[PDB]
């Protein structure tokens, strides 16, 4: 039988609430996860997102010195390594969201003026969560362009990583592309694909997923770049993703969606795809073989699904 | 030369404000243009429709009682006409505006609640203007799946029939069918045509357009029915239609883009279509043969208008 799934963007506040973790928090390695005055933090950023509503405004927050210096760090050092690790695409875009979306070292982003820039760009827009969601929840609400993000940073003890995704991952890993017309609409095709499919397939996209537009490298003429917004957020893993410790493998969808990964710690193997756009089409192709008993067609005037 | 033209939304503020008339205003027939209390509330409403921009809340008006009662006497005789003249498509969408957007005859609707309303059932939105614009303006704005609506009404001293574009027009008259998906589609697609093109073009289509969506009759089995916003708006016109008294024309768009037309008065012909779906294909045949140097795209996500 056909799993539920929204088919408004009203009815994505179903499962708005429903949050996850990697399960870290009794990790040696993460000991900001303990720390009593940073689950404080979270638990007032969740709130937020808790009262939260679809098409309400987001709710403006005020950052302490802590996290301030946080994204500063995070930020100055990704910029460097930008340059030479980066690809691209992201590249070309970066500059524009640093002079239309105040990207900046000294100041983090709010989410709604976020929000109000990706419109513009690509209609896609953001919607505030307590924290990590599912995959077939949050691959649902890219369906609607729709992009469930977090609000809360990163412990300051280890701006270098974090297994969970957090504002600096959100943020300077995936709103980068979301703001490309290609990419945007790559996204949702895949998102509209996985609504209501069995989770046999949902959970080989999310392996797909996590193994290209999360932690994903290709060729840039003769070079290798990462383009995963797994990499783009954390500069030690960004170094890590370049040098000659980790595995390297053609990307092959077929040995991908199998292939196991962590999710804790750096990735011991990546895929290398031939190109950006060649990854893209990979996976946009693999997604048009999922089946299911109907088929699914967006009207964006209404913001509604239709079922075929 | 190519012509102006807006490519985004914010765009079409730029001839927002740039009204035109009937030329009744010296009508002995109208009287009520001279009527000074009358031009001080045309005045009223100018104001609000001049100060208004793109995306803002459409202010909310608290109505005299001649204009409730004007509102009242026009909705309700219409309402009662409506069961035996009108096409089958508006009949079953009405119901559904008294039921969902407060069309009643003791409540003149809110334009901010109609565009909400609207919004959600085809994306359709309203923005309000002091009056009567052109048709190329007009026409324009459906491109956005934007509706210029008035939101003024007419003098009681004659509420059974007005030349220019009042609320009540605007929405007894427009509003039920850009509630329908197909027609609303249909609207955008001329709308759509009609960006840059020549104005020998323009006003063809602004002459079908008038035959067709502004004062049409449709065959309905073996009766004929009204399909026209001005004479679902004119409970005076909507008796005359489909009297002996105006003469009927086979709707043939040759003939009918040349034809002329009255704009104080009571139509004196009238075309007849096989179908009210034959009238949209047949003037979305006819829009599609607009030549210009170039071809348009809209992108609803970003609401901004590709020339390619
Ligand atoms: C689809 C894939 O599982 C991907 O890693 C998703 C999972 N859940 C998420 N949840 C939130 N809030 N933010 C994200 O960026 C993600 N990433
Ligand atoms: C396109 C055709 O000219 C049509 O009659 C337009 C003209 N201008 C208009 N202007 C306003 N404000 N409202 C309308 O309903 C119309 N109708
Ligand atoms: C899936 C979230 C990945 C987060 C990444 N490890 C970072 O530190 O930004
Ligand atoms: C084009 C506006 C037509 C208005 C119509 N004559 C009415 O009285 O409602
Ligand atoms: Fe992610
Ligand atoms: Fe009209």
């Amino acid at each position: 039988t056909v799993p539920w799934f929204p088919r408004t963007i009203q009815e994505l506040d179903r499962f708005a609430n429903q949050i996850l973790s990697y399960g870290a928090e009794l990790d040696a390695d993460h000991p900001g996860f303990k720390d009593p005055v940073y689950r404080a933090r979270r638990k007032q950023f969740a709130d937020i997102a808790y009262n939260y509503r679809h098409g309400q405004p987001i709710p403006r927050v005020e950052y302490m010195e802590e996290e301030k210096k946080t994204w500063g760090t995070v930020f100055k050092t990704l910029k460097s390594l930008y340059k030479t690790h980066a690809c691209y695409e992201y590249n070309h875009i970066f500059p524009l969201l640093e002079k239309y979306c105040g990207f900046h070292e000294d100041n983090i982003p709010q989410l709604e003026d976020v929000s109000q820039f990706l419109q513009t760009c690509t209609g896609f827009r953001l919607r505030p969560v307590a924290g990590l969601l599912s995959s077939r929840d949050f691959l649902g609400g890219l369906a609607f362009r729709v992009f469930h993000c977090t609000q809360y940073i990163r412990h300051g003890s280890k701006p270098m990583y974090t297994p969970e995704p957090d504002i600096c991952h959100e943020l300077l890993g995936h709103v980068p592309l979301f703001s490309d017309r290609s990419f945007a609409q790559f996204s949702q095709e895949i998102g509209l694909a996985s609504l209501g499919a069995p989770d046999e397939y949902i959970e080989k996209l999310a392996t797909i997923y996590w193994f290209t537009v999360e932690f994903g490298l290709c060729k840039q003429g003769d070079s290798i770049k990462a383009y995963g917004a797994g990499l783009l957020s954390s500069f030690g893993e960004l170094q890590y993703c370049l040098s000659e410790k980790p595995k390297l493998l053609p990307l092959e969808l077929e040995k991908t969606a199998i292939q196991n990964y962590t999710v804790t710690e750096f990735q011991p193997l990546y895929y290398v795809a031939e190109s950006f756009n060649d990854a893209k089409e990979k996976v946009r192709n693999f997604a048009a073989t999922i089946p299911r008993p109907f088929s699914v067609r967006y009207d964006p005037y209404t913001q509604r699904i239709e079922v075929l």
